[PDB]
């Protein structure tokens, strides 16, 4: 309808300044050379994670949402959410990754003075990934194992239907993970306000992204909470502000990593 074209071409440009800034960083790690460290090192899975999260859903939930109605095949949709789902959670794995070697490194260490190097970053990243291909493995071939999409048009996953299985995974998935990093948080911030300029940048960085993934998920994780609890509480407008909200997370961070450190800021003038 010609009323929603000015939403949508808004939407174009948070695309385009996602992908760009996350290629930003990628280009600053890979043409500097100066930043090749482990925690920079997840710090790029980070950003790898949300620049495959611009890439891809960006253009087609644009696409979905300038046309109500999905008919680029029933393959492509599956993808479509295999790849979000593998970039949402890739990102917040990430970010849980850095804040537990930021723990164990912060842990006074005692047990862990071993190595902090490639050969620990790689096995946990690779670790998270291939645990979001395996969210990815039953999402794709649900009548496969499960005798548990029953609609033409507007394609969505295959559990949207089930109700225990979409809470049990979204508690999971958000609040282990949250709940256990803000523990972690928590002790970090006990132990660096036990030795203590440096290290209040790092953890003004990591609390900026903190606030992003928190304060940018938590509307559309509590609208799950409610939705499946009663249809009644349905409003198709904010699920998508808050699935935009979860994607301005994804480009902010990319705004997180240059305001907060001055090494980002000059690797960027250039
Ligand atoms: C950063 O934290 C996360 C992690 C995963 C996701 C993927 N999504 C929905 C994603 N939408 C955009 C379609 C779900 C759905 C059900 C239960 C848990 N997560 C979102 C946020």
């Amino acid at each position: 309808s010609p009323q929603l074209m000015p939403l949508v071409v808004v939407l174009s440009t948070i695309c385009l300044v996602t992908v760009g800034l996350n290629l930003l960083v990628l280009y600053a790690v890979r043409s500097e050379r100066k930043l090749h460290t482990v925690g920079n090192l997840y710090i790029v899975s980070l950003s790898v994670a949300d620049l495959i999260v611009g890439a891809v859903v960006m253009p087609m939930n644009i696409l979905y949402l300038l046309m109500s109605k999905w008919s680029l095949g029933r393959p492509l949709c599956l993808f479509w959410l295999s790849m979000d789902y593998v970039a949402s959670t890739a990102s917040i794995f990430s970010v849980f990754i850095l804040c537990i070697d930021r723990y164990r490194s912060v842990q006074q260490p005692l047990r862990y003075l071993k190595y902090r190097t490639k050969t620990r970053a790689s096995a946990t990243i690779l670790g998270a990934w291939f645990l979001s291909f395996l969210w990815v493995i039953p999402i794709l071939g649900w009548n496969h194992f499960m005798q548990q999409v029953r609609r033409e048009d507007k394609c969505e996953t295959d559990f949207y239907d089930v109700t225990w299985f979409k809470v049990m995974t979204a508690i999971i998935n958000f609040y282990l993970p949250t709940l256990l990093m803000l523990w972690f948080y928590a002790k970090i911030y006990k132990a660096v306000k036990r030795q203590l300029n440096r290290e209040r940048k790092a953890a003004k960085q990591l609390g900026f992204i903190m606030a992003a993934f928190i304060l940018c998920w938590i509307p559309y994780f509590i609208f799950f909470m409610v939705i499946a609890f009663c249809k009644n509480c349905c409003n198709e407008h904010l699920h998508m502000f808050t699935i935009w909200l979860g994607y301005i997370n994804s480009t902010l961070n990319p705004l997180i990593y240059p305001l907060c450190n001055e090494n980002f800021k000059k690797t960027f003038k250039r």
